[PDB]
């Protein structure tokens, strides 16, 4: 029993981590097989990214302006290519310590674990969601660029995010593992647009099911609703509105608890509409939205495999 | 910038983890050098722990009623001894994958990371505090016994906790790595006393400093106080009262922010005494107490080494 926001174990990743140092400016890369993945602004000492022209900067660099460290050596680089916002760094050896992976483009609302790193060394691991405006609300100090975010199920790591920048208003932006930003963001030091951060409605509902499972089943009430109904309260309070894919994802949670998705929607509104002040759900004074319906089925219910 | 409750990277530990299976009943152990550490109630199928006599149970077992699994094999056990609430399981090989460690008896108020495991395999990692009543507010399903909690600084793992039981009221109890429970608890299935869970006052203060650092410096107010003053509000609201070791631990935080420990105490009271409703601190609607002053200095300030 209990409910914690767990990260995936990070061992499979701590040994894909390396240092990438161009001239100056030191940051992290991901060493898989015989390649190293890193933010292309490693090559920026030029006029900074107050207006950088990456393709013209990158041509002053040769194959061996690029030193990496993996615990202790070099790795010698026998090639490079810029691929949207990522560098690749062809090295001479395959990482003995590479596991099964894919890259994937997570879509907002979903969760991953971040292994925060500084010049190649693990600092910590935390769980996060990609906000509906494709930013993450992270914890990153200077030197953490290139840190990555991953999912696991088997012994198979599904790398999904690479940290690139801190926005001028405290939030974090990055790429998938082939260098396309999430969101409209660019890897320049300019003030970057950023829309409305919505609450991930489907995730809040998963968490209210967790609360019922793990003891706290007394935010429920005696009313019920339609999806059109709830969405007009939803839309109003800055929640992502729900459709039919959400209701079906919630399926077995409604089954193990014996509560219709729609009656759960029904009690959330009274929390969203006329609520405000007092009690407690699974230990939070807020509605949490960084658990997906799968995160819950794990922390309570339905084993995975290993 | 930002502030997250990070766990330590768990790779160093995922490879100290093994399965221990007696007859039936399967749970986790810790495989260090040529020894395996596990809850002694692995040997309980006897009348259950509704009243178990461990020393008489343990004598029906021989050296090789005890099978462990480490990823794939056995480890053959060439000895055993019961040491308070832990088993040891003398095995024939040293874990090739053991790192630098100690055992330590954490004291309430401090934090560690938990690697939640099931029959030898990692599920996840989360950060927690030992509550002042020597329980932890965890997330543990059936089969997680033997999961452990650890601290890191170097490449040196300081194992500090081993999960033993779930109390009848939802909370978790365990031992240090030489088998003495934290708290007055016993490894029997009986209703176990459990005193008042206090808020770790010194940790709340560390977190309010983090909020000032990481943007949120407007819970501060125009008053000040004495330690005797605050403690009488403190005592009243079920906070651990502060002394002089707390004030000094908070030292450099007061230095980087330019705020006297006592003026911080001063604003907390207005939050503790006449407060109630509205705003937001570092994203929480509650006063968080699972960051120690060291956890903060890390997530913001003062690197460690590696
Ligand atoms: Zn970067
Ligand atoms: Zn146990």
């Amino acid at each position: 029993s209990g409910f914690r926001k767990m990260a995936f174990p990070s061992g499979k990743v701590e040994g894909c981590m390396v240092q990438v140092t161009c001239g100056t400016t030191t940051l992290n890369g991901l060493w898989l097989d015989d390649v190293v993945y890193c933010p292309r602004h490693v090559i920026c000492t030029s006029e900074d990214m107050l207006n950088p022209n990456y393709e013209d900067l990158l041509i002053r660099k040769s194959n061996h302006n690029f030193l990496v460290q993996a615990g202790n050596v070099q790795l010698r680089v026998i090639g490079h290519s810029m691929q949207n916002c990522v560098l690749k760094l062809k090295v001479d050896t395959a990482n003995p310590k590479t596991p099964k992976y894919k890259f994937v483009r997570i879509q907002p609302g979903q969760t991953f674990s971040v292994l925060a790193c500084y010049n190649g060394s693990p600092s910590g691991v935390y769980q996060c969601a990609m906000r509906p405006n494709f930013t993450i609300k992270g914890s990153f100090l200077n030197g953490s660029c290139g840190s990555v975010g991953f999912n696991i199920d088997y012994d198979c790591v599904s790398f999904c995010y690479m940290h690139h920048m801190e926005l001028p208003t405290g939030v974090h932006a990055g790429t998938d593992l082939e260098g396309n930003f999430y969101g409209p963001f660019v890897d320049r030091q300019t003030a970057q647009a950023a829309g409305t951060d919505t609450t991930i409605t489907v995730n809040v509902l998963a968490w209210l099911y967790a609360a019922v499972i793990n003891g706290d089943r007394w935010f429920l009430n005696r009313f019920t609703t339609t999806l059109n109904d709830f969405n007009l309260v939803a839309m109003k309070y800055n929640y992502e509105p729900l459709t039919q894919d959400h209701v079906d994802i919630l399926g077995p949670l409604s089954a193990q608890t014996g509560i219709a998705v729609l009656d759960m929607c029904a009690s959330l509104k009274e929390l969203l509409q006329n609520g405000m002040n007092g009690r407690t759900i699974l230990g939070s004074a807020l509605l949490e939205d960084e658990f997906t319906p799968f995160d819950v089925v794990r922390q309570c219910s339905g084993v995975t495999f290993q």
